[PDB]
């Protein structure tokens, strides 16, 4: 169960490669560093999740409120269309509330978000 993209980052924007695993996002400059030391990796669980979507205006973000020691750390990922977009926040959703995609609510969650935006295009 491993997700993979490059995404756009908003704490300003940046493209780095993200691996979602278990509970938990990691970044890096490229795909080809994967394998190496993560520019940061942030667990999911617990986090609130807010959708940042205009379909016609061809933007999926998602805002990601994890909570630390001194309050919400605010994270921004703008997906590039709507399919990545769909596994990627049914991934956060599940993992929010700590599950991982091999949990069997990941795939009908991923179709779910995806239906709402297939009828809007």
């Amino acid at each position: 169960p491993k997700l993979a993209d490059y995404l756009k980052l908003f704490r300003a924007c940046k493209q780095y490669w993200f691996v979602f695993k278990d509970t938990s996002i990691a970044y890096f400059k490229n795909k080809e560093l994967e394998q190496g030391e993560p520019i940061e990796k942030l667990n999911l669980r617990g986090c609130e999740i807010v959708p940042d979507v205009n379909v016609s205006g061809r933007k999926f973000g998602i805002k990601l409120l994890i909570p630390v020691a001194d309050g919400m750390n605010e994270v921004y990922l703008r997906c590039d269309h709507e399919d990545q977009y769909a596994r990627w926040m049914a991934a956060c959703i599940l993992a929010s509330k700590g599950k991982t995609m091999a949990d069997s609510s990941y795939q009908p969650e991923v179709i779910s978000i995806l239906s709402f935006l297939k009828m809007k295009n």
